[PDB]
């Protein structure tokens, strides 16, 4: 899992896209902020549905 | 994979860690207890990720 | 993943194996030093096995 800051996210977001889609999991840091994640859907998905 | 039970991993860890940093895994056996094993950060989340890639 | 710094780790051992068994994995940290993970052998042993068997 690869982290990352806001202004690359923002700065690269379409090669983020690509790491993602390749099926990397992306954390995003922000400055004083609570980390999020970028991932594929289908893996997301996939993911909810064997949770639920 | 090195094997040590409760006692000896509390009275070592620090060497423990030590060991699990230069490459080993090691597993801490428990008496009526199911064993757990301490292994590099960076190891286990590559196995995990390599698991659910294949699972989901 | 939760995440513990060494001396909690050695004063809280036997807590911290419970926490592992029933299913939770726990990062030590140390200063100056790479992060461990401690889990179940069970489920390391799933993680890696899966891993293994999806190259071969």
């Amino acid at each position: 899992m690869q982290s990352i800051n806001f202004r690359t996210a923002r700065g690269n977001l379409s090669e983020v896209l690509n790491n993602v889609e390749a099926g990397e999991e992306v954390e995003i840091t922000r400055r004083g902020r609570e980390p999020a994640v970028i991932v594929s859907k289908a893996t997301f998905e996939a993911y909810k549905k064997a949770a639920l």
